[PDB]
């Protein structure tokens, strides 16, 4: 089918983490951008009108650009940038199945390493994996870093020379990331994205994980791991058996990454948190304000098109 | 079988390079701490008593802990930590199979990062692999980092503000490492563990590597390599057939992880000596006392508990 | 076949990116070193001579020295170094087949880090896959990384406490690249090697990649990816179709990485340019001076042998 939508690029401030606000520029003024959920074969149009005060595109990444090579988002390759103010309209056919995610390709170490843009893009095969009809609930987590010294001005950031000292999934910091709720016999289909800069050594307690896909594509020889490396540009695709209950914490372990401008703990940490139980009165998210998409799961269950997520929304 | 045994949290001081002495938190007092090899389907329980000046918990990483999460050692999640002077009694199925390992889970950024809180966890399989059969020779390598400003300084550390600037295997750099002495016709298996913050990229010279295992899970389609990447949290298992006599480094790759406080040579170094090779008088190794438990392989030929190593132990 | 070269090494200055100019050791002179490509069971003999100020040796990564261990290039493991305007022959058979690669292993921190002492080894297998005999175009990209406080001088760099600021494909950052030409119905083996101390996430737009080999070796199970990590001392060979006109960038997604000396753009990039699409006056490499041989896809072709490429070559004091 052909879906067309329609996204800005917006100036807006969020919060990444206790101590941090950050400048970025967000598609539609959040970060991460809109999930766009679409079908193997759709031909997709998404008009973009750039309302920040620098230039940007968007590239597709995973997507081919069959017979579109000039929807490819590449300034100076594939087309001038879209300036300041105006609009540009991408076309292509969704051919390539899988998780895929969009992302800036101006100024790339800074626009995509500090500045929020980016977000995920989901084709579903018209013919899934076996493995994937068993599903119960479906996760995005998309890591990235920060740099203290640039969160306020848009123009730095992103070199060697920086420090990366905050660490994020879906762009906030433990404590302010939100659990993973399951109930015992779930299914789940977790889906990392290396969004940033960093590398990232996702590790769930209590539960292997399977992995399934590699930048999408299904892998014949799937196989177990309880520590996924991410790096990036990099997707890996895993399946969870929701079989064990307790509370169990879902992380980078990377050592310097469960920080948060040099103090512990912080950054990409998340609690798988079982329904039914006994919640403990030490627990450090007893009474969390929870959001239930915060890894996009509702989200992900309301069928094809472009779905914004206002905890995901930036202050103007 | 019930397996019991006890554990202390020491401080203490290690040698980790020539000039370079480092305060650390050792279990048992020991850098890497005592290896556990227990079987599939052993009942584990662990008595743990603090006598340090600071918190620790012990997560133990792989060990899905079925209907006993509350034995998963993170602070704040599954337990209050055990405070200095305390004791706590862990207690866990082992019918995860594998290379496994724990570590502390407070602070983790400087106690896993640079203070030594970690070890090996060796649970074996009913159904090894065959070629897991034919091993002559079993090899624990856990590799981590050191920030040479903050050795003599518990409470600091492990931060991107750090400088990683030393490098090792099993907490010592080259030449303070041992020689791994095999024979021709020697079937070796390697277990390789991203213990600390870095990555590594271990390297077999004379040899290729078979990998069997990620994270101790045997892999339904092993693959040969001359170079694994390790990263934090993650484990390796691999094969080297033994059949290529002469002196033969093996060693970390990334260029920056050979080297001691800006020197070189340093940091993750072992050399693959066969027996019955003839030695030059400028071989860096001639007059080494060494250490045949240096990889734990001893050890590991010794029944089912709890290891200590005299060679791995600190200063108090 | 008995396979005999002579390479020396060098003092000479390359010119890494716009304004970066580096003092390098370079194998015959230029950095990548030399194309060595030879077959499966050859005997190979290769008489290195040191004309530089500084010891050196030759690790042959990858080669397993079967029963010649004294030739593995590791200095007070398998040899002494060779001193400055000294020779050594290293003689070994090539029974490993595969990407292979070639360094010094003395100070290597600094040597293979940033002094691009490394060149590429291609073993061809008497039984290459069915897949590689489609191949029409053979591509060697040797990632690594350069430290510009201590360019202009040796004795000095690869350590935690220096800052690598610049990155290169084949020791150079873009814009001084070249771009990968293809034309409709090619199919392109690509060699990732890990030369430097970087990690570098390649990723090619337009196009999956099929990953086929791992060091060298054939996979069992072959995957699909957009994005391969190549870390120090790998290597992976991936395959790539190219059946979709465009011009499609190809390079290092780890973002630091797309910068030199501060700057965007840089680093490793280049472009798969098909020779179908016509050329738009604002894209950045029209009328570009171009190397086709700039991945060593020329010399590939050329037959068993060694291969200087002037293209690689830096300038004498
Ligand atoms: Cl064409
Ligand atoms: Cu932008
Ligand atoms: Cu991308
Ligand atoms: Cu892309
Ligand atoms: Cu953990
Ligand atoms: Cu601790
Ligand atoms: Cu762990
Ligand atoms: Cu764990
Ligand atoms: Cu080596
Ligand atoms: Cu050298
Ligand atoms: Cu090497
Ligand atoms: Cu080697
Ligand atoms: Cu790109
Ligand atoms: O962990
Ligand atoms: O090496
Ligand atoms: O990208
Ligand atoms: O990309
Ligand atoms: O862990
Ligand atoms: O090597």
């Amino acid at each position: 089918a052909e879906r067309e939508f329609d996204m800005t690029i917006e100036e807006v401030t969020i919060k990444v983490a206790p101590g941090l606000d950050y400048k970025v520029f967000g598609f539609n003024g959040q970060v991460p951008g809109p999930l766009i959920h679409v079908q193997e074969g759709d031909d997709v149009i998404v008009n973009v009108t750039n309302n920040t005060s620098l230039p940007h595109t968007i590239h597709w990444h995973g997507v081919h650009q069959k017979g579109t090579w000039r929807s490819d988002g590449v300034p100076g390759v594939t087309q001038q940038p879209i300036e300041a103010g105006d609009s540009y309209t991408y076309k292509f056919k969704a051919d390539r199945i899988g998780t895929l995610w969009y992302h800036c390709h101006v100024n790339v170490n800074e626009h995509v390493g500090v500045r929020g843009m980016w977000g995920p893009l989901i084709v579903d095969p018209k013919q899934p994996l076996p493995i994937e009809k068993r599903v119960t609930k479906d996760v995005i987590m998309m890591m990235s870093t920060w740099e203290s010294a640039v969160a306020d001005k848009y123009g730095e950031g992103g070199t060697p020379m920086n420090v990366a000292d905050y660490f994020s999934v879906n762009a906030k910091s433990f404590p302010l990331t939100q659990p993973l709720r399951v109930k015992k016999g779930d299914v789940v289909k977790i889906r990392f994205f290396g969004a940033g800069g960093g590398i990232h050594a996702m590790h769930s307690h209590g539960h292997d994980m399977l992995v399934t896909h590699k930048d999408g594509l299904p892998l014949d020889s799937p196989y177990y791991a309880d520590t996924v490396l991410v790096s990036p540009g990099e997707r890996y695709d895993v399946i969870i058996e929701a079989d064990n209950p307790g509370r169990f914490i879902f992380h980078d372990h990377v050592d310097t990454h469960v920080t948060a401008g040099g103090k512990h703990p912080g950054g990409p940490i998340t609690v798988i948190e079982y329904d039914g139980v006994p919640v403990d009165d030490w627990y450090v998210w007893k009474d969390k304000d929870y959001d239930p998409n915060f890894f996009y799961s509702e989200s992900l269950k309301q069928g094809y098109g472009m779905f914004d997520h206002d905890g995901f929304k930036g202050e103007f």
